[PDB]
């Protein structure tokens, strides 16, 4: 069995196990600020930032036909400090082709280039979307399972606990082809779940990068924090 | 859309919306004790108890082919206070034929009669199993998805937080046929998930009872509490 796993209980600046793209920085206190926080402590609009795990993950093999099972977990907080305009745009965990660079910001969350359903993306993502774009359901925030498109195949509305920490669990079972995501707010005890059938060999390349991305909006103060406090991942490819 | 739903933030004695079976009592403090607590506060062995919602739930319709989606949530605690022997047996949420009475206790959890795979059970269940029977995985406790058998089609080990309250979310989407279950321990933050494909059209009857059952073990002090503090449910049958 070919397995790979990492576990960041906090984030430390400088360590070359994570690549920081765009606006993403790691604070001295250990927080991954995906999008920019101004000097006054307020989130900046027109910001996009990602991080990628530096080593690639073997997810499936075309010769042997085997598909890996995987699971990722992270804790994040989104603080929306303004009533007007609406906050934007969200954060997302995404898996796709290696050596990728930040795509379009705003409602494309740094992962996609437009709203088109296109297999050439080769990207699977679980989004936590805070702004209702024309391709979105009306309710925000919502969890979404994104398969080669920012237009989710499945969405689940959830109520933001503004400024508080959420715990995310995402798991894929290759035998059932079930992709599963759970959000828990320890502050309130709220639990949200979403699941859908994802055939990974049809979606992802054989080797992928895993990463996290966030984006703020396209007009002044259409913004919110996208802080991540911890991140772990594990995959096991049968041989 | 044919919809049914209930919600108990606590339980009160006498409420005719819940039928109590076997050893199940509702204390004055509002707790549903599925299995017998002795007068010294210690859980009794050789105990089986269940509760049923008094109204049936329309899960699917034969003439139209539509299948309902549903979700249940409850909080429970299991305390294992004896150092010997091993505790037993667990508790379970189950859906099956209406007007049912308690089945066999011990490892059958008050829901099944034997360890057979028998489609005439017509019973779907999500178990939280504390004793490893010959048909069980070796790890206990574990979550299990039971389809017409106490022999789970899928299990997930989890670590008991002795005496602490756990929150359970169980969700079924009829379109993807994904049955999902989540357990969260607020006391520790632990999160556990499990999911598997279930075609309730081939499993459950058209109308079902929903319920909770618990059982202690078959020898002295092979026992533990099975207390439930809240229970909610919701099903929506498309038309
Ligand atoms: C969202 O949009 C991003 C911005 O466009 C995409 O990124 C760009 O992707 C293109 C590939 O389509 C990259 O361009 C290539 O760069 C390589 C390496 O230098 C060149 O070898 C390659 O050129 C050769 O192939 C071309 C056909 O593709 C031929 O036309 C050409 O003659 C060569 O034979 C090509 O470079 C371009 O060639 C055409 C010229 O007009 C152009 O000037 C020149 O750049 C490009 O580098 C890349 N940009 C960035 C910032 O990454 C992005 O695409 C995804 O990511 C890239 C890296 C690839 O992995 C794609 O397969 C993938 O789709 C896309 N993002 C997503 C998620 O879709
Ligand atoms: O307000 C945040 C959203 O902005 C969207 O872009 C809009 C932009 O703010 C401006 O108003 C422009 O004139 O219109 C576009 C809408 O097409 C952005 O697409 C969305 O994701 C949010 O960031
Ligand atoms: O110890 C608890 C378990 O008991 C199991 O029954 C056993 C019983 O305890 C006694 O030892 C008897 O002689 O053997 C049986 C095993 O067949 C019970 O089946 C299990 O669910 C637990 O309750
Ligand atoms: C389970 O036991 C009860 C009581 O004997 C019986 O009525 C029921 O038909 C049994 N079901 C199965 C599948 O054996
Ligand atoms: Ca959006
Ligand atoms: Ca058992
Ligand atoms: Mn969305
Ligand atoms: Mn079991
Ligand atoms: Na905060």
């Amino acid at each position: 069995v070919e397995t790979i796993s990492f576990s960041f209980s906090e984030f430390e600046p400088g360590n070359n196990d994570l690549t920081l793209q765009g606006a993403a920085i790691i604070t001295q206190s250990g927080v991954l600020q995906l999008t920019k926080i101004n000097q006054n402590g307020m989130p900046a609009w027109d910001s996009t930032g990602r991080t990628l795990y530096t080593k690639p993950v073997h997810i499936w093999d075309m010769t042997t036909g085997t598909v890996a099972s995987f699971e990722t977990r992270f804790s994040f907080s989104i603080e929306q400090p303004y009533t007007r305009p609406l906050p934007a745009d969200g954060l997302v965990f995404f898996m796709g082709p290696t050596k990728s660079k930040p795509a379009q910001g705003y409602g494309y969350l740094g992962v996609f280039n437009n709203s088109k359903q296109d297999n050439s993306y080769q990207t699977l993502a679980v989004e936590f979307d805070t702004f209702s774009n024309p391709w979105d359901p009306p309710q925000v925030p919502h969890i979404g399972i994104d398969v080669n498109s920012i237009r989710s195949i499945k969405t689940q509305p959830f109520q933001l606990d503004n400024g508080q920490v959420a715990n995310v669990v995402i798991k894929y079972d290759a035998s059932s082809k079930i992709l599963l995501a759970v959000l828990v707010y320890p502050s309130s005890g709220a639990i949200y779940t979403i699941a859908e059938i994802v055939d990974v060999k049809q979606v992802l390349p054989e080797w992928v990068d895993v990463g996290l991305s966030g984006a703020t909006g396209a007009q002044r103060d259409a913004a919110e924090t996208h802080d991540v406090y911890s991140w772990s991942f594990h995959a096991s490819l049968p041989e």
